[PDB]
This record gives structure tokens, C-alpha cells and sequence, in this order.
């Protein structure tokens, strides 16, 4: 079931029309993060092109906070799950997009610098020389649901 719903949310996010529909991208990434962090659906994700979906929202909304956290949880999780699966998503593009995006993250307010830090470890962990299981071992690998804005309406 999970495999098949994760295949839909990846497909749903990769259609070019939906690229810039943030709130959607957010919840597709949300679900992706939940299952990845919870060690499920990781094969469905990578197979159904989670790589592309990530680079899309990381270059269409470079810097955006909520998408960056979810994206990094997914990566951190997949990195801590399978060696075969991580080196499949570890594409030049993703790396470029992750660095450029970390670059543009807001860095003034106290929780804004703290969030940057988290998403910056993933980038360090990605470009590290170290075996991924070592490199990503201390990085965040669980989902705080607040970053998915699941229950926040755009027009209260």
C-alpha cells in the first residue's frame, strides 16, 4: 500500500504543471519524509524518481525552509538505510541543488540559523569523504510534522 501511495505522490510531484505548487510539493515531501524516516517505502521512492522531485523543489524554491527540512530528512534517512539506494539519488544535480539552496537559506532569526545548521550537515554529510552510514549517522532522521504544514490553511 505504502509503496503504491508513495509512487503516486512522487509521480504527482514530478509533472511539470505541479512543479511550482508549493503546498502540494510540501505534503508529497511530507509523506515521503515520514515513510523514509520510518524505514518504509524507501524502494518505491528512489524507484519512482524521488531524486528529481527533490532537485525540482530545491531549484524552484531554493532556500525555502519547509521543503528544505523535509528534503534533508528524506536524504538523511535514505542515506542511513541502503548503500545501493543512496548512491542512486546522490546525483550531481541533487548535490549542486542542495549546496546552492543551503546557500540561500534565511540566516538571521535564531530558529532560522538553527534550521540552516540541520540542512547544512546533510550537505556536509553528502560531500564528505566518509562512508555514508558514518557521515549521516548524527543527522536528523525523524519527522517533525510542523514542517509539512498539514493543518495550516492558506487563508484562515
Amino acid at each position: 500500500m505504502i509503496d503504491a501511495i508513495l509512487q503516486a505522490v512522487c509521480a504527482c510531484a514530478a509533472v511539470e504543471a505541479h512543479a511550482k505548487q508549493l503546498r502540494l510539493q510540501r505534503v508529497c515531501l511530507g509523506l515521503a519524509a515520514y515513510f523514509a524516516s520510518e524505514q518504509m517505502g524507501t524502494s518505491s521512492l528512489v524507484g519512482s524518481g524521488i531524486e528529481q522531485v527533490l532537485t525540482q523543489i530545491m531549484t524552484n524554491f531554493a532556500g525555502e525552509g519547509t521543503t528544505m527540512q523535509l528534503s534533508c530528512v528524506i536524504i538523511n534517512s535514505i542515506a542511513m538505510t541502503s548503500g545501493d539506494m543512496y548512491e542512486e539519488i546522490k546525483t550531481s544535480a541533487l548535490l549542486s541543488a542542495l549546496k546552492t539552496s543551503v546557500g540561500k537559506m534565511a540566516t538571521k532569526k535564531p530558529e532560522e540559523k538553527a534550521l540552516k545548521e540541520t540542512c547544512a550537515a546533510t550537505l556536509e554529510a553528502a560531500s564528505s569523504g566518509e562512508d555514508p552510514f558514518d557521515a549521516f549517522s548524527k543527522t536528523v532522521t525523524e519527522l517533525d510534522f510542523k514542517f509539512t504544514e498539514w493543518n495550516v490553511d492558506p487563508y484562515p
